[PDB]
């Protein structure tokens, strides 16, 4: 599958792409404003994911850190990114059909359009101010928005019982972006994509 991933944002950011235990393609680039980096991802990707982090410093090598959704300090993500990132979510060529989603469960940091560029499905998007509305303990220093299992560290946000309900802060994520994950045990908005299809990322897809 091919996705195009599109910086829309007035920022640079650096896009993350990865499946927690490898790099998707390079696995990670440089996106200046208005720059699009077409990547490659293998058929039968299972639990990729694909992000945005801000604020990088990186030398020569490759090596150095972000303010959020770092990878353990790499240019060329290997493993997930820490939080606060709002997270494009990707299964593909499952039982002939593609999944994908958009997650807050992680946080948020930057906007995010998640859409097919190929016919037979719709696309996913959270474009709201979460990050200038975000409710005071779960503000990020580095900028962006927590979760509430990243900041509390309880069983009930992190739903480690699988059992949990909703909270003040998943509901918030939710008013905010109605069609992403916020929480683990959220009514899915997973979008069901005939197998094979493509699709564009696209950060701050209104600004």
């Amino acid at each position: 599958a091919t996705f195009e991933i599109v910086n829309r944002c007035s920022y640079t950011v650096w896009a993350a792409a990865s499946k927690g235990d490898a790099a998707l393609d390079a696995g990670g680039r440089q996106l200046n404003s208005g720059e699009s980096w077409t990547i490659n991802v293998e058929p039968g990707t299972n639990g990729g994911k694909i992000w945005a982090r801000t604020d990088c410093y990186f030398d020569d090598s490759g090596s150095g850190i972000c303010k959020t959704g770092d990878c353990g300090g790499l240019l060329r993500c290997k493993r997930f990114g820490r939080p606060p990132t709002t997270l494009a979510e990707f299964s593909l060529n499952q039982y002939g059909k593609d999944y994908i989603d958009i997650s807050n469960i992680k946080g948020f940091n930057v906007p995010m359009d998640f859409s097919p560029t190929t016919r037979g499905c719709r696309g996913v998007r959270c474009a709201a101010d979460i990050v200038g509305q975000c409710p005071a303990k779960l503000k990020a220093p580095g900028g962006g928005c927590n979760d509430a299992c990243t900041v509390f560290q309880t069983s009930e946000y992190c739903c480690t019982t699988g059992k949990c309900g909703p909270t003040e802060y998943s509901r918030f994520f939710k008013r905010l972006c109605p069609d992403a994950f916020s929480y683990v045990l959220d009514k899915p908005t997973t979008v069901t994509c005939p197998g094979s299809s493509n699709y564009r990322v696209t950060f701050c897809p209104t600004a």
